[PDB]
């Protein structure tokens, strides 16, 4: 390990600043976002991390994680810093504790200790940064105090290709303790930067060559060495914004500081406070709402007070501490953290993307749909808004202009059914059915708007009507699998897996599609119901039988379901196939679709998918890896055996294996299965692990690879909403339904019992089960406020109350 | 100064490494290149910069210029480099000679030299390093030596940005002293590289995190710390390559290795030796070629003939050295790798592009032609042939592919002029009048294919029928000055300045195309009047005049020529404007054309560019500099005062103020002109020039710049050929011509006299010109083998011999 967890604070608590790799967290709400390693490295950006860029990052870089807000102590000729990086001598304390919204990083050298709070504050559109210098030696010092940014030209691709031009752009203007970084603000730009501090400064610099050198690194930069500023002012090359301060501390005696990064918008007509200076009114507002330390205090508590009310919804008090705690911190943190941060940057998106996935956006609402019902709300009407008038949708959504990416297209044919379940998971969650009379537009064209009835009606019958030879769906370019590539065929190395199509499309079909058109269709025929339709809710019925009847004669292999057929119509997912003989996402969505129930087929497929996919680390996406190149299958087996889709392990498909283990009513199964993944319960091997072990990684590398353990792409991703649904609602049974809270765990059995308190529609449960009998699913009695009810919903009272719920399994 | 000029060896010797910018030299002449800085950085590719990238490198990386082919040499404890980066431990001697394709690094520490010479040889896809390790000392040593190189992920833009699947696809082999990097060639990919020795090693690195470490820089990797190679085998991540060999050294003794790194690419038949295995037989072959010093020596011979030979066709003898030095090694030798790397890779482009202009290809033509006659033609077909039916041109041209970028279009009015002024000068060169009979398509259709001279003809009326409303030719998009937007009206960021166009274009005038227009349209009437088409050539001539007449009329300004008309229909260029009162394109292209000889409009053209565009440093684009952002004229105003085309040194038109300077026979001021700019003539004042002093750069800052005369983007611009037409035709006065070498110097009155040695048409001409009576324009008597001549047309011998010529002025 690498530290350790902090429970009533809610922070994790890093004790060494060399950490497997830099592990980050995220600040920021609304607009303003951050990202900063356990080091201070990283940067910030306005809505776009492709084009309001504020500070400069460089990716994959030698050394890892250069580049960040960096602080200098220059005691005497030595020079230190409170991260540790990026001049790395040794420090007598170091200490990280990453929290919610916010990163303290403490550092001591020779008895000077700096204490720096990172956090983006609620309605602000600046990095807020509280610095305290403590004198904790026995004799007064004299030392000078550094800060540093790198500025980004707002345009991350063109800041780091077009350098013809932009060598010739930069630009700033220094006042009082303000560094502004005004670049393209002279001809079509109305916003800008600013690095500003609360204290008056000994000096500044905003030239990189000068505060740096040229054959000089962040670790030692010659203006640091000296023990002074240059002064400089930048003329185009490379703006940055550096103080510096000049301080003498009494034994005993401390001092703060707040620096501020902040980013300012001004109208075109009131951009100039002169011919060539740029109006810094609200700069000197935004500076002014932090310039003491009790503002500072006062913001940090409102930032509390908000993360505390978005965790709030669902609490676990439970016998495991490391359950409690990915429960009811980590994941529903890690979920609002994706909401708000879609999948733009991290150490390995490197923000120059345009969108997220359709597919990946309503999944994400599965997550955090109890957290925010009202966002939840808008963003599934703003995803209706961009499907076609076909039932088709875009592959990539762009949340920052509410529109599909025409350029990438569509054909991806699972992601309608998405749309359904996620409108589902709302209105269960809420009980808002009036979302389903919305006057919603197709391709965002308000002149073709239909209600999102008709949008869910459209996402149904796409699948009905794109059938393949079996009778099961097309699959198109691709499934939720993105590397499964039936209809591209490439031989050549530049052209993309998903979008290069060499065959028309009628002959590949896909049972994971059809596994998820039946467990969706009940939610379907339901608001089929509710609307009053019942002919239609009768046609949907057929069409899922005929589904299901299908999956039975053509998507079963004897002792597992299959996964594919491809343009040849060979089966994929076969014990006839050499390599791939079982793959994992069709089990899932099979079971979960409650086919083979009665006739052991599923079960059959679960011990299976333990035979064959199971390693200590989670469950391998198929058995056997394949070792050379398929061209049938697209870009599965380009990777390297036991990497992203060739036999990785994708923690986002284990979440529905554990819901289809509570499905058959293995708990013990379930639960172990969770247990592999979750952050908590790794935490003891970081160090195989690699990253963050308080947060969901994309992928973990499978039992083929040589470094079988390791994680990639962790922090955006939909592993955490998938897996909060499966401990929350699968194992722990506490399941949103149209007619209410429904309760229906599935435990181990040597459990005695847990509670957890939840708030559902304007009501607060606390329900208590327990396990007289050890077994793991099967209620006995529900009582509600000591009277005895009658099946597994409980009344909605809507009342602000607490009720008491008693559960006997 | 920071080195010299070594004549003798036709190299430039480096003598500190701390120089103001790296100074980079390129390698290669056909398919594999290579840029090398003086220490030792840079990168290399495959014919594309951006699609076979074989080693990274971090573009505006801290510190500069980090990566490339780093040896270390580990004595003791004690490590240090040849090219004292990465590792900047003092050298007790330092040097870096760049030759012509080559480049010599030695350093000296402890006692121990290290000599690297890197080359690519002639038909060789490889880049050969031969590294000499000698003991200077008294004792015998023990040390061992590291090579290293970090590997591209074979897409420049893809590596920097796609680390979510890049991450898990880096793969190599190692056996024996090779280790080849193959990541995707399990897979599309039929290509992969190599880096080998040719010696037994002590040890390998093929993992970065491994040799380096992951919080270690370049500067002191821990496997070169510790002394010992970790033998690590790459997976995923970052691929490198490195040998590591144990040396015994007795005093005096020497020891010599090759390097080599090459580039395979395999039948896809043929890709393996067996399962997973690829196939080593061309790298076997690769690496034999060149598995001795005597080899080495041997291709490095052949190098230097070759170059020797491209050099050879002009040179000149004068009291002046810097100017010899400039005439005969370094402004051909710049021409020479123009033509060979395009505008793809320097220090400042990046090598993400996807091509060069087309009027860039056909103004560099005029630089090298007389070099390499043959590839001119072959290349002023490939571009005729993506000429669009109606006369016009794609903006950009891809070498590559040998077609026009679509996306970028069309729509710069003065494109098609700059192929009749190419092929003008092809024709002058050679003599080859047959270019123009050759069938050449249209848009790259064969189907649709004319002459070539019918090419010329759409190109001469593609001006004729774009005519605005006072006669002069519509600007379009933009005409040679990219910057000067008249069509664009932006207010938007992050839309191209190009391309964007909210105007019809019926009403911007440019008075430079119409100078451009009068000046080539003489060397079409010649081509109509060979072809004996005389009605064509009268109505040509008709149109030039008419051109001549809307100059008088509309483009004089009374002190100086006009630049333009905007769209409001506002003189661009005029003293009744407040800013940008004089422009310097249409000057030079005006003179040149000859339009106010006669009447003393050229000559007060001329004095008030001297009085109101001259720095010591060269001349500004236009007086004064703009202030502020106008949106009328495009992207010119967005740059600050005295850089790129707002008043900044753009020598490229520098050149053509030169030639009008010879126009009006003032020798003095065109030479005076001429040194200004002239690297060898600026090498005292490297410091302030910052960049290389042996290649032109494309920009040097204006007057009205704090930085005035920093120079920016070197080593790839049209600079080079345009001022050495300028110096060895205008100055010097040896023109090639129809019906042969036309003789007519200006020059500095108070020179005595040169020679010039010129190879024309299968002949050389030995000419001695004399200034007896010391004037700067004027030839009295021309005697050839002995006979005095009338004119001043050489005769044209093609015998492969000797003539002398004397030319008394
Ligand atoms: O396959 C599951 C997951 O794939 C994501 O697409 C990635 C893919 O993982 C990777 O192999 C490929 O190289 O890049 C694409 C991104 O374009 C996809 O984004 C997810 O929606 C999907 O669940
Ligand atoms: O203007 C002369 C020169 O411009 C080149 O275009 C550059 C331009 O200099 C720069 O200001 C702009 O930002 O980028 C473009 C490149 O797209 C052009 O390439 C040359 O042909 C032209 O002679």
């Amino acid at each position: 390990e690498f530290g350790f967890f902090d429970d009533a604070n809610k922070e994790y608590v890093i004790t060494v600043p060399r950490t497997p790799y830099p592990w980050i967290n995220y600040l920021g709400t609304e607009n303003f976002f951050s990202l900063i390693s356990n080091t201070a490295g990283g940067y910030c950006f306005y809505r776009d991390a492709r084009l309001r860029r504020i500070t400069r990052y460089r990716y994959n870089n030698v050394p890892i994680d250069m580049g960040g807000r960096y602080f200098y102590i220059y005691d005497n000729g030595d020079f230190w810093s409170p991260g540790w990086s990026p001049v790395k001598r040794e420090l007598e304390s170091y200490e990280c504790r990453h929290g919610l919204g916010y990163t303290k990083i403490a550092g001591k050298r020779n008895g000077i200790k700096a204490e720096v709070t990172f956090f983006v504050p609620l309605n602000y559109n600046g990095e807020v940064q509280k610095l305290i210098l403590k004198n904790e030696g026995q004799d007064k010092k004299k030392i000078t105090l550094f800060s540093f940014i790198e500025f980004c030209l707002w345009n991350a691709y063109d800041d780091m290709t077009n350098f013809q031009r932009n060598f010739s752009t930069g630009e700033v203007e220094i006042e009082g303790s303000v560094i502004y970084h005004k670049t393209e603000y002279r001809e079509r730009r109305n916003h800008y930067a600013f690095y500003s501090v609360n204290a008056k400064i000994s000096g500044f610099d905003s030239d990189r060559d000068s505060f740096i050198g040229l054959y000089n690194g962040f670790d030692a930069p010659q203006a640091v060495v000296n023990g002074k500023s240059n002064n400089s002012v930048a003329d185009g090359w490379a703006p940055i914004a550096s103080h510096s301060i000049e301080i003498e501390l009494n034994p005993g005696e401390q001092k703060e500081y707040v620096f501020i990064i902040g980013y300012v918008e001004n109208k075109d007509e009131e951009k100039w406070e002169s011919k060539g200076v740029i109006n810094k009114k609200k700069a000197y507002e935004m500076i002014e709402q932090f310039n003491t330390v009790e503002k500072v205090d006062k913001a940090f508590e409102e930032l509390k007070s908000y993360w505390n009310a978005l965790l709030s919804k669902y609490f676990l008090e439970s016998h495991d501490e490391k359950l409690n705690r990915m429960v009811n911190i980590w994941n529903q943190y890690q979920c609002m953290v994706t909401f708000n941060m879609s999948r733009s940057a991290s150490y390995f998106e490197s923000g120059i993307g345009r969108g997220m996935g359709f597919r990946d956006s309503n999944q994400d609402l599965l997550g955090f749909v109890h957290q925010i019902p009202e966002r939840a709300r808008e963003r599934l009407l703003d995803l209706a808004a961009t499907q076609l008038e076909d039932g088709s949708a875009y592959h990539q959504y762009q949340p920052l202009t509410k529109k599909g990416n025409n350029e990438i297209g569509s054909n991806f044919n699972d992601d309608p059914l998405w749309l359904i379940l996620a409108t589902a998971a709302y209105i269960k969650e809420t009980g808002d059915y009036s979302i389903l009379k919305e006057q919603v537009p197709f391709n965002n064209d308000p002149s073709k708007a239909d209600t999102m009835f008709e949008h869910l009606t459209r996402s149904f019958y796409h699948v009905v009507n794109n059938l393949g030879p079996h009778g099961l769906p097309l699959i198109g370019r691709a499934d939720w699998n993105d590397c499964l590539n039936l209809n591209c065929f490439s031989t050549v190395p530049d052209e993309s897996f998903q979008t290069t199509t060499s065959k028309d499309g009628k002959v590949a079909e896909s049972v994971m599609i059809a596994g998820m058109f039946v467990f969706i269709g009940k939610d379907y025929v339901k608001l089929c119901e509710y609307m009053g339709l019942e002919e239609e809710a009768r046609k949907a019925q057929q069409h899922i039988d005929a589904m299901k009847e299908a999956i039975l004669k053509y998507g079963y292999d004897g002792e597992w379901f299959l996964r594919a057929y491809d343009d040849f119509g060979r089966k994929v997912g076969s014990k006839e196939n050499e390599e791939g003989k079982i793959f994992i996402e069709s089990q899932g969505f099979c079971v979960m679709a409650e086919i083979g129930l009665e006739d052991g087929k599923a079960l059959k497929a679960l011990d299976s998918v333990k035979k064959y996919l199971d390693t200590p680390y989670g469950l391998v996406l198929q058995n056997p890896a394949f070792t050379r190149y398929y061209i049938e299958y697209g870009e599965i087996s380009t990777y390297p055996p036991g990497y992203k889709e060739n036999a990785g392990i994708f923690c986002h498909n284990n979440a529905w294996i554990i819901c289809a283990e509570t499905v058959v009513g293995r708990g013990d199964m379930a639960f172990d299965y969770y247990r592999k993944i979750a952050p908590a319960y790794i935490e003891d091997v970081s160090d195989i692990h690699k990253l963050e072990p308080y947060v969901y990684a994309q992928m973990v590398a499978g039992k083929d690879a040589k470094r079988h353990g390791e994680a990639k792409n962790s922090w955006l991703t939909g592993t955490a909403a998938w897996n909060f649904v499966a401990i929350s609602q699968w194992i722990l049974g506490v399941k949103p339904d149209y007619d209410g809270l429904k309760i229906d765990p599935c435990i181990p059995k040597a459990w005695d019992g847990y509670k957890v308190t939840r708030y559902f529609r304007g009501s607060t449960y606390e329900i208590t089960v327990k396990n007289p009998n050890h077994v793991s699913k099967g209620v006995a009695k529900i009582t509600v406020d000591g009277n005895e009810i009658s099946g597994n919903i409980l009344p909605v009272f809507n009342d602000g109350k607490t009720h008491k719920v008693e559960v006997i399994l």
